[PDB]
């Protein structure tokens, strides 16, 4: 209706409130927009029919339930929900409102940056996958591509992850298809890290095969212990693999790569070789906890005792209960979450 007007960008057409003023793509397809009530400038998200298949509904569905109840400093905030269709007969698309910030990750990470940027910019992460994890979602899949920071270096985490290809940042349990617990999540900050100090990523793996080479070529064959958690014919192919020795986190991570003018700086090195030596472990059973990240030296400069703890997330009743739906009921589940009926 008159409420309404539409703008093509790229191949989509957005179909936005006139609040939402210079629609400009950035990076479901997404724009910047000056919204002309808050007169504050938003991304607008685009859902293209996400009810059409059971995959893309639950996802959808999750996102909307969970960035309307969880209210993290670390974590996009929702702004609005609409649907321009007029009944649930019509219904067709879902725009989701957040704050807008300046960049994400991949593109921070291109800059020159010093231990008080990356100590910071890695407490946030920390942060912001803390609270996930207190609202019992272990995300799984966190990459420079899911996670946005602006100008002031102030970090928020997009999405909640995964059910339950960019691979260079997924851990050993999601590559080999293992069990997984909560600190699957410190892997990818270790990743990140790592790419912060060395300028390039880690694990540049061409597909799964080349993803799983990549790991334990730098890191090293993991112990005989681990072996034993994987599915047998996985167990086969990775105890078939060749033997690696690794490198020592000193040769994966030299002194020239950091600052060494000040026992500060050599001291920071030390602090940050540390940390990346107990986030970049394959054996998730050996690996560093969130807190236990939280509370390391190189991380833990950025806490302020005085800051009230955001307390879990109220989802309400168990709507994110994990119960499969027909699509006629994912259609009806996503527009009353839409139209909060
Ligand atoms: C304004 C803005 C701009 C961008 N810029 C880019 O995407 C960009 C620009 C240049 C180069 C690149 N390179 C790469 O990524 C390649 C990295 C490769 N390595 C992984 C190896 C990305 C991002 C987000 C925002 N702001 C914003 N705010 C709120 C929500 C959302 C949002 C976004 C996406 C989804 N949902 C919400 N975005």
């Amino acid at each position: 209706d008159n409420n309404f007007y539409s703008v093509e960008i790229g191949d989509s057409t957005f179909t936005v409130l006139k609040r939402y003023q210079n629609l400009k793509p950035i990076g479901g397809i997404v724009c910047a927009a000056y919204d002309a009530i808050l007169e504050r400038n938003v991304a607008i998200k685009k859902l293209s029919r996400p009810f059409q298949n059971q995959t893309h509904a639950k996802r959808a569905y999750r996102e909307l339930v969970l960035m309307k109840c969880v209210n993290h400093k670390n974590i996009i905030g929702l702004l609005n929900v609409f649907t321009p269709q007029k009944s649930l007969e019509e219904f067709q698309d879902v725009y989701i409102v957040m704050e807008l910030m300046d960049a994400n990750l991949c593109q921070v990470i291109q800059m020159e940056l010093d231990h008080e940027r990356m100590s910071y910019l890695l407490y946030q992460m920390l942060c912001g996958i803390k609270h996930l994890h207190s609202a019992g979602i272990i995300h799984r899949d966190l990459k420079p591509s899911n996670i946005v920071v602006k100008s002031d270096c102030t970090l928020k985490i997009l999405d909640f992850g995964l059910a339950r290809v960019t691979r260079y940042y997924r851990a050993p349990e999601v590559i080999l298809g293992m069990g997984y617990k909560e600190n699957v999540d410190i892997w990818s900050v270790g990743c990140i890290m790592g790419e912060m100090i060395k300028g390039g990523v880690l694990f540049p793996g061409t597909d799964h095969i080349d993803q799983w080479n990549k790991v334990i070529e730098q890191l090293g064959t993991p112990c005989p212990e681990f072996m034993k958690k994987l599915q047998p014919t996985v167990r086969t192919y990775v105890e078939n693999r060749p033997k690696y020795a690794g490198y020592s986190f000193e040769k994966l991570f030299p002194d020239v790569l950091f600052p060494a003018d000040s026992e500060h700086n050599k001291l920071k090195a030390s602090q940050a070789r540390d940390l990346l030596s107990k986030m970049l472990v394959i054996d998730a059973s050996k690996r560093i906890s969130v807190d236990e990240a939280l509370q390391h030296p190189y991380i833990n400069v950025w806490y302020d005792p005085s800051e009230a703890e955001a307390p879990p997330p109220k989802i309400p009743d168990k709507q994110l209960d994990e119960r499969e739906h027909t699509i006629e009921e994912w259609k009806e589940l996503i527009y009353k979450e839409v139209m909060d009926l």
